[PDB]
């Protein structure tokens, strides 16, 4: 079975082989899409399937199928699941599981980058401390002064299920949101919840707009426990416009570094909960969503009232234009001090040029439009004209419910 | 069965049903997503009559009455004996706002129940054809007031007796290839527009030539005719704030009118049965002027503008496009000519999307092509998970028909 996708704008028609590769399940089925969907302990039985399907896969990939070493390490997983229900990753077989996720990642516009990922082994912790200093040490590592670096930090696998390794910080660096009692809400809407979680357990909140959250470390399925990253280690921006002197008065800033923290990563069957990852920014994830969304900081009105735009009907299109210059000024913002970002004609146009190499070398490149597609001027980015398949395969990175709804409380 | 669609901006969940009445293939499987994907006899017959005249007299409150029976016997008969059948003119107008209603890519169904349908069946010629869309054409501009319309012209019968509207839209520009190799007007109707002269259009050969029409009644090869232009209505292009924008010399038409598509009702095709309503500005703002395959005019207007050409990184593209738009809005306005911007239409859907849950227990929609090509984020619609699905009657793309039909 062989699939065509087809580039509207330049007539350029892929096909795809990759997907027959896929074994997991969309959500979608012949009578329904789920594609606009955002959310659409393990037997030794499905194990070694797994596990076997991940180290023929890597096998292949050093061109060593068939050799003794990979019959040599087969053997071995087989008789170490056996004999334990489970079974431990070579640092090599590592690093290449961790790199696959992201590039069968298929929401991921930035996966240009995939194969340049710096691999940290955390395998080793044992406690909530270890964890606070292996995240620390991603964080110096990846903010780089400025020169961000791609990294992970896997910290040691699922057992039982009821020894999870979490991050309960859905990213590592995010700004506190605090509900006041009149229903507005200082600081980040999208963190008010996390943000009384900490207080609850003892953080001492300095309530203003851009509050750096503490970490909330879980290790072993213990109950979680806080830590203050050190400012130092927190590269953070002040927004200004190029043109706009008033912009800096809004009193705008945003962190360097984005390192999602909450996915899980599934590499030959294993389950790895806590494995946060960072890489930089794209702009329009700060200037669109994290400013303009509704349920964010939503200074939308605030800069179109400064700009003096008409603000009588929506035709005057003044939201649309209070939107480009803040995006405008995030991108000159990070640029003018030398920390790494990227604007969206150039994340997408590089992911253009991705996706036909892998369809090239690979068969295929699992992609999703509804996620790949910036959020402001859709259109006159490349991406949008491009026929796109979403499939999943593995390695791969999955959402997980936050833990706060999942944990047992130790006391 | 009942699945739920979440709104991530205002946290409203709603419970869809009607997928359940669903039929077609959407193209996607359990293993694979094919959402963005643009395009992904006697016994057939009888069930998809069944499954149609069933909604209806639902519809009306009277199924499993006397009336609801008495006609599926006399469809079954008519089937039985004819090998098709002819739809009452009370179920041409219900099987027409249905597929209205039913288009997941359109966001403009707010509107479905007021369509005005006009029954062509009775066409038999090219010339009677051209009447008809003269007639459309003029009912839906109404002087700038735009008003729904469909022309519904005879259904399939053996197959090599199609009506066909060659045109994608019965309003478009020309596309020449030129001498330098560039292109002359709207790139996207290159090949239509040598039809036209291959067939003898003589070419006024400018940026803004409205096209011939393109008539194929009853099977026979095509024939040309030209709109009179005073049925074409067009709004010259002018920005509220530069003086400078009207000296690019752009317009566009009023009326939007797909004309390729297909209707199907209760298993019958209706293969020439052109439609149109009023724009949405980003259509024509950014896909019409900005898309590289079509006006392309964004390197010009940025120029105009002083803005920084040297880096993406300034967002020039950006802040151009959104002056465009607010120009094409502003013309159309000032000239009164019915037109919806983006946010207004998308808030619309919403509205619509909540009623049509309550009221029918669902709406099929695709956010690929609900979510408008610019400022993505900030309309409701991109926050609001959608379920794609395809229910009849419906519209279905067919292919141009210079392929399959033989002169
Ligand atoms: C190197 C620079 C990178 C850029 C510019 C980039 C860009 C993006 C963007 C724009 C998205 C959509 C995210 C959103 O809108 O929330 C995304 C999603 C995602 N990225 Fe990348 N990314 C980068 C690096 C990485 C890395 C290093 C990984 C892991 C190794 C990764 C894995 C993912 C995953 C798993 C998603 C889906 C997130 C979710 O479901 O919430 N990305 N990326
Ligand atoms: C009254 C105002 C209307 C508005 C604002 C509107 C808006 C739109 C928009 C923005 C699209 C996306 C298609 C594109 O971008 O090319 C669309 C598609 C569509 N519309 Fe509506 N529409 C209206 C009336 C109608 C009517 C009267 C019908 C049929 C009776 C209709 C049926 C469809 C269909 C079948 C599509 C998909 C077209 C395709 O596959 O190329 N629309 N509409
Ligand atoms: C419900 C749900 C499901 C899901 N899969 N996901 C979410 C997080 C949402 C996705 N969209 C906004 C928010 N995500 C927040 C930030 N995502 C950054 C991705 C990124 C960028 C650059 C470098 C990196 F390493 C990573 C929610
Ligand atoms: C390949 C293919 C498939 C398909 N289904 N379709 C197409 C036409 C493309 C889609 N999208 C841009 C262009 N269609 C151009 C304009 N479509 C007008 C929709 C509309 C608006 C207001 C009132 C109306 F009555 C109708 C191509
Ligand atoms: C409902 C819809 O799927 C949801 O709003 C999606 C749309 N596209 C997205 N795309 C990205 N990159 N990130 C998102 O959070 C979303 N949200
Ligand atoms: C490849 C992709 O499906 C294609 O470019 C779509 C995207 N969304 C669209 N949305 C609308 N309204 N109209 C279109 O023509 C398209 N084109
Ligand atoms: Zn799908």
């Amino acid at each position: 079975r062989f699939l065509k996708v087809k580039n509207w704008e330049t007539d350029v028609v892929l096909t795809d082989t990759l997907h027959l590769k896929s074994t997991l399940e969309t959500g979608c089925t012949e009578h329904i899409c789920m594609g606009s969907i955002m959310l659409p302990v393990a037997t030794k039985d499905q194990l070694f399937p797994l596990a076997k399907e991940f180290l023929d896969q890597y096998y292949s990939s050093i061109k060593r199928f068939g050799s003794k070493a990979h019959m040599d390490r087969l053997e071995e997983v087989n008789k170490e699941i056996e004999s334990t229900s489970t079974y431990q990753l070579k640092d090599t077989e590592l690093i290449y599981g961790a790199k696959h996720a992201w590039r069968n990642a298929s929401r991921c516009v930035g996966r240009i980058q995939w194969s340049k990922l710096q691999v940290f082994d955390a395998r080793d912790c044992t406690t909530a401390h270890g964890m606070f200093n292996y995240i620390c040490n991603h964080v110096k590592y990846a903010t780089n002064k400025g020169n961000l670096r791609s990294a992970i930090t896997i910290f040691p696998q699922r057992t039982d299920g009821k020894h999870d390794f979490r991050v309960w910080n859905s990213q590592l660096i995010r700004y506190a949101g605090y509900k006041q009692p009149d229903g507005s809400t200082l600081g980040d809407p999208a963190n008010v919840q996390f943000t009384e979680i900490c207080i609850q357990q003892g953080w001492k909140a300095p309530r203003g707009r851009f509050d750096v959250l503490p970490l909330l470390l879980q290790a072993n399925g213990n109950d979680p426990e806080l830590f203050q990253i050190p400012p130092e280690l927190v590269l953070e921006v002040p927004i200004r416009h190029p043109k706009f002197d008033w912009f800096k008065d809004l009193g705008l800033k945003w962190y360097g570094l984005p390192a999602v923290s909450n996915m899980l990563l599934e590499i030959g069957g294993l389950e790895f909960s806590a494995c946060p990852f960072s890489g930089w920014y794209m702009g329009t994830e700060i200037g669109v969503r994290d400013y303009c969304d509704n349920s964010r900081y939503n200074i939308l009105e605030e800069v179109a009232k400064k700009m003096d735009l008409d603000m009588r009907k929506t035709s005057s299109l003044w939201k649309d234009q209070a939107l480009v210059e803040i995006n405008i000024a995030v991108l000159y913002s990070f640029q003018s001090d030398k920390v790494t970002i990227v604007d969206h004609h150039s994340a997408t146009e590089s992911f253009i040029k991705h996706m036909e190499n892998e369809y090239r070398c690979r068969g295929g490149c699992p992609a999703d439009w509804v996620w790949i597609v910036p959020p402001m001027s859709g259109s006159i980015t490349p991406v949008f004209h491009q026929e796109m398949l979403n499939y999943r395969l593995t390695p791969s990175f999955e959402y997980q419910p936050d833990p706060w709804n999942t944990h047992v409380w130790k006391g």
